[PDB]
């Protein structure tokens, strides 16, 4: 009777508490905490958050819930964008009288999320890990169009990538190190 | 609807029914015909003119169905394909419809997928995509497919997703032209 993806407690918490982060690094810092927490709550090493671009108010956060949620569409970007839309009560994050919105993401978007970003109404995309980083640990980005960044820019969506990339990469390599069946107390 | 503790996209009555009534449609045109019934039911339930369904490829057991619920669900990701693929996964208790021991799954869709849905198809585990209306047909009533890679069809086929296109296209267009005429 519904499409229903449950949020683990830490994500409910993130989505409940008012929070304002002005600097790109502050915003991405927070998104990287959610990655760490999502991995500790049985999810993939990806998180994202929709902010008010100009005030830094957090609207909504998401994390990859593919396995726990039994749903291949539950990438961090889909959850973040959709929960932001559900909170603001509109399918269009650029609807009249909404502030401009920004998707802050732990990694460059896959081809699915790329499309979702375009349809979402956000005006800004801010990424940490690059596509090659993500692919290096076996997560596929899929076939995006050529010059997909230019693609976004031409729809009025500004793209920045590499923001706190080093910390992001460190979280990716930590996930990979502990993504295996032999028990490892250190994980 | 908005929820503290879930992303929750509710389904209108016809779609709750479609997802619970037993239905075996062996021939592909029987599959696409039923999907076009869902398109019409969706328009009457304030949705866009798009529907899709996951079938077991060989038997044509219907596993799940989705329709575009963008405006009434306040969700730009709620295309037909996303809901159909996600409800099937929910129904089969797995995020991968090609998981060992599941029969091969097929997504039958009213129109060729947009770039988002193209991506969702690849990650879903379906082994087959069957489309009615073409990309052109969708753009001609003002729906945007977005920037898909050159040769999106070959991209699907290259990872073992067979693509059929044009099936009951004229029937699907009749519904599209009606939707566009009635704004
Ligand atoms: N490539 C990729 N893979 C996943 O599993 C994701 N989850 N959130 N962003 C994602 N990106
Ligand atoms: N382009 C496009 N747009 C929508 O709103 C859809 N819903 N289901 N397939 C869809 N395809
Ligand atoms: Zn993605
Ligand atoms: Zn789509």
């Amino acid at each position: 009777d519904a499409l229903h993806i449950g949020l683990p407690p830490f994500l409910v918490q993130a989505n409940n508490e008012p929070r304002v982060l002005a600097a790109p690094e502050a915003r991405m810092g927070y998104v990287l905490e959610l990655v760490r927490a999502n991995i500790a709550a049985d999810g993939g090493p990806f998180a994202a958050a929709v902010f008010e671009r100009d005030s830094g108010l957090l609207i909504a956060a998401g994390t990859q819930r593919v396995v726990p949620g039994r749903c291949s569409a539950a990438h961090a970007e889909i959850l973040a964008l959709s929960l932001a839309q559900a909170k603001l009560d509109t399918h269009d994050l650029s609807a009249d009288g909404l502030p401009a919105c920004e998707l802050v993401t732990s990694a460059e978007p896959c081809v699915m999320c790329f499309g979702a970003v375009i349809w979402s109404g956000v005006r800004s995309l801010v990424c940490a890990a690059r596509s090659d980083d993500v692919e290096a640990i076996g997560f596929d980005e899929g076939p995006r169009p050529e010059n997909w960044m230019g693609g976004l820019e031409a729809r009025g969506i500004t793209v920045t990538t590499g923001l706190l990339r080093d910390a992001a990469c460190a979280l990716l390599r930590e996930y990979n190190a502990c993504n295996g069946v032999i028990y490892n107390a250190r994980c």
